[PDB]
């Protein structure tokens, strides 16, 4: 609805930064609303959904196991590892690592899983293979959040990320069982409460993943809808603001409120 674009523009005004936005119909794949849909933005922790999609694809092909246990040490821990730092002694399974990465945005979990699939270039290759020739992962955590102006490393485009997510959650790429496991992790978010979830009415569905990084970078990807089922994909990215985290959170939530009002 164009009134939502009014709010996105206002958000750019308020944050003094570019905001990229897309609304995509889950069923048909039709673009409903867009703003800077083909500009590149840092993905930040939203890549973690793609990462676990690649892992689940390996599990579907028999080349990985959800129950496989991964061992690591204190040498592997990077900033913001609230779950992995607790399990140094006995390690964690792949399943537990994807849960930690998506529901808590644990950075070391993401690194460990990236190791298991062959690094950022294999994730990039997985994406290319499913028709996303835009999204690219180049670095590991936490360097991939650097958000250098004009840097293409570790970026996506709102339209690219939206169509890739639709493919993951609805296409033939993953088994139905894996698809649902992915949705389940994203539904169980524990860190994205002040963003879209704060505008979401009672009984609606949401499966999401947020991110933050340097240079005022902030973002969220989500599948959401009334009556307990997802019917649209929304992606919002911003970078370059000097604004506080609370101010950034508020602008994204207000975009969410407008999208919901004019649904």
């Amino acid at each position: 609805h164009p009134e939502t674009l009014v709010k996105v523009k206002d958000a750019e005004d308020q944050l003094g930064a570019r905001v990229g936005y897309i609304e995509l119909d889950l069923n048909s794949g039709k673009i409903l609303e867009s703003f800077r849909p083909e500009e590149r933005f840092p993905m930040m922790s939203t890549f973690k959904v793609l990462l676990c999609g690649a892992v689940l694809s390996r599990i579907d092909a028999g080349q990985e196991q959800l129950g496989r246990r991964i061992h690591y040490s204190q040498n592997d821990l990077v900033e913001y590892s609230p779950v992995t730092e607790k399990h140094l002694t006995d390690g964690m399974t792949v399943r537990e690592l994807c849960s930690a990465a998506i529901t808590m945005s644990d950075n070391t979990a993401a690194n460990l899983l990236l190791t298991t699939i062959g690094g950022p270039k294999e994730l990039t290759a997985f994406l290319h293979n499913m028709g996303d020739h835009v999204t690219r992962l180049d670095r590991w955590e936490p360097e991939l959040n650097e958000a250098i102006p004009n840097d293409e490393r570790d970026t996506t485009m709102p339209v690219a990320m939206a169509t890739t997510l639709r493919k993951l959650l609805t296409g033939e790429l993953l088994t139905l069982a894996s698809r649902q496991q992915l949705i389940d992790w994203m539904e169980a978010d524990k860190v994205a409460g002040p963003l879209l979830r704060s505008a979401l009415p009672a009984g609606w569905f949401i499966a999401d993943k947020s991110g933050a990084g340097e240079r005022g970078s902030r973002g969220i990807i989500a599948a959401l809808g009334p009556d307990g089922k997802p019917s649209r994909i929304v992606v919002i990215y911003t970078t370059g603001s000097q604004a506080t985290m609370d101010e950034r959170n508020r602008q994204i939530a207000e975009i969410g409120a407008s999208l919901i009002k004019h649904w």
